């Protein structure tokens, strides 16, 4: 049987080099890195190199932290809740600015925060499917503790003006967090250029395992623990380290940046092929802008078919995809593992499935 | 070279059957279980069986939850912080009772909670190295939201009277949490017998991977998310599921209970051998009670040697162990993988190392 994975914005496959690098730490290198003996110290080089890859991948500096967490969602809840106690309860800066495009990890936590009495303003989405930096400018008040905008939308795949917002925030003295999970491995990421205080990522979106991610914390910025017990990760996030995954995610990030050119030049080419070969069906449009997008994502609506339906049908022919808010539209999410063969086949099976669904309509 | 691992209360080695069961989900079964297509649905049976093993392992009932978390420390911070908003801020029950023996995941979070204005009373440890259930009884007030006592001490390895406290709490209407990480795989665990509302475990203490654990939540007991974003785990803990680890931890727990008899009957026998063959050195005593202990742990002090020292020396001869509060004492932590050969050797190298350190003293 031959299947086609186009659900990469949902999760990706672990690169074999990632699997390989991790295996030893699930076999004999199973010491706890906190221990003082050989079983624990023996794991330090591996860990250190993995971390090196992470720092290097996002151009964090030695004086910054990249804290290992259990996933981006941990990262997000941590920034929001920590800024809550630090900035909102303790310094009275009881406002947060974010967007409506933000992953439920951000919005939902915000929802809880307003439940506690924070006022959060969710920036509305424009015609262009984007946000503009001036848009937060006329929302930052003396009460704003934090602005949080995602680096790229998980649904449409379009990049936001992170540098702009970075500059705004630098200027007006408000903490900046970017949820960058959709950015890693897809477009260059630079916390320095972004003037970010906080950045989130999750490994399984760039060919590492599910169940680990990271939060970048900028030098001398404080953030009260979400995991108290303060021994590991410079006391900012306690719990025995996930050695195998840490080593894997480090390799994963290395490979991701190493394939940044490929991502734009062929995965992007393939994405454009799927897209413009695909819009040759009647009555179909891509949801939002096609310029300021991540190379691997296309979100298409077909006029007179609910997104899900097309998904179920496509599944039957061994091709995986997801939905996305526009009724609902369908999201196709490529990766470095897809072939031209595969998307030719996709154009075929998609058009076929579309026209069949449309005419049994009557 | 041949090494001897006796640091099992710090972390354990993954059972090979655990490694084996997990491998497929790091290779081709890499779908995201939330997805609707074949890549996601294909993982449901595996997950469901893994969860079945967890429920079965702790005698949770179908109407209870066992929520996958990223480790026990997550579990602990979650119970404490959630009970904080639910019971303390919202119902005015601004007291918690716990012990001083509790892992830093519990105590440290408590420390933060008193920073916010909760009053926490840490029960003191007796002569017997234990706690008595009547001890919490004369500390539970109209303000008590929660009592938290660990099922077994990570340092001495001694069991606490969980049933007693369970009954007390049932009676007096206060939420009960037990951090059971040291109990799993070591002594029978029964949330029902324990009348627990909440129970924590971490897989890497019973031969699963580091970086996953669980929180048992009793039917109709509420607990506000620590991970908001409310999609996975019946909206109680959001973030893409850690498939490989979930499957592994399930196998891990199955094997742990399956070896409960062995644990008491041979690992315990080996532990007793190390212990009574070991106390034949002058000036040495085991820290606390030797009756109400987990089968695999011995914590010994040597009179006139700081624990660490003995640790460094023992490391040089390829034998791993840890310290523990009494100066400091040394903790030897066995598992189902240790052999009689190994502990004979240990008695040898320990006595040798002890007498050498003692006489270069002069
Ligand atoms: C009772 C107990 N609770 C919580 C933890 C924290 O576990 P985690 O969240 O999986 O990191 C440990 C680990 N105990 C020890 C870990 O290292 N040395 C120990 O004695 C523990 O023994
Ligand atoms: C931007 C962004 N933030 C956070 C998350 C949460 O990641 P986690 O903590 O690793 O589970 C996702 C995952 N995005 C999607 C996950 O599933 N479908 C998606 O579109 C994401 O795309």
């Amino acid at each position: 049987v031959q299947r086609i994975y186009l659900d990469n914005n949902a999760t990706t496959r672990i690169d074999p080099k990632v699997k390989e690098i991790m295996d030893p730490f699930l076999r004999d290198h199973y010491g706890n890195p906190s221990s003082l003996h050989q079983f624990g110290t023996e794991t330090h080089p591996a860990i250190a190199e993995a971390l090196d890859k992470l720092y290097k991948g996002i151009n964090a500096r030695d004086i910054d932290d990249v804290i290992i967490t259990s996933c981006a969602t941990e990262s997000n809840n941590w920034v929001l809740k920590g800024v809550y106690f630090d900035e909102c309860l303790k310094k009275g800066k009881n406002h947060i600015v974010t967007t409506v495009a933000e992953h439920p990890a951000v919005r939902s936590t915000c929802n809880f925060l307003e439940s506690l009495g924070v006022e959060v303003t969710y920036l509305p989405i424009n015609e262009h499917g984007s946000i503009t930096a001036e848009q937060v400018r006329e929302a930052i008040t003396e009460k704003t503790a934090l602005v949080s905008v995602m680096w790229a939308n998980n649904e449409t795949g379009l990049i936001f003006p992170i540098e702009e917002i970075g500059a705004i925030c630098k200027e007006k003295g408000v903490l900046f967090h970017t949820d960058a999970v959709q950015a890693i491995g897809k477009i260059p990421v630079d916390v320095l250029k972004a003037n970010a205080d906080f950045l989130s990522f999750s490994a399984h979106k760039f060919h590492g395992p599910k169940g680990i991610g990271g939060l970048y914390i900028r030098s001398g910025v404080g953030l009260t623990p979400l995991f108290h017990g303060g021994e590991h990760m410079n006391g900012r996030r306690s719990g025995t380290l996930n050695v195998p995954y840490i080593v894997g995610m480090g390799e994963a990030m290395k490979l991701a940046v190493e394939h940044l050119d490929y991502e734009k030049e062929v995965v992007g080419k393939l994405r454009d092929k799927l897209e413009e070969a695909l819009l040759k069906i009647p009555d179909v449009m891509v949801v939002g802008d096609r310029i300021h997008r991540v190379p691997n994502t296309t979100l298409v609506s077909v006029r007179g078919i609910e997104g899900e339906a097309m998904l179920w049908d496509l599944n039957r022919s061994n091709i995986a995809a997801s939905t996305g808010s526009a009724h609902t539209a369908i999201r196709l999410s490529l990766s470095r593992f897809n072939t031209e063969a595969e998307i030719d086949k996709t154009i075929e099976v998609f058009s076929q499935a579309a026209v069949r669904l449309r005419n049994i309509s009557s």
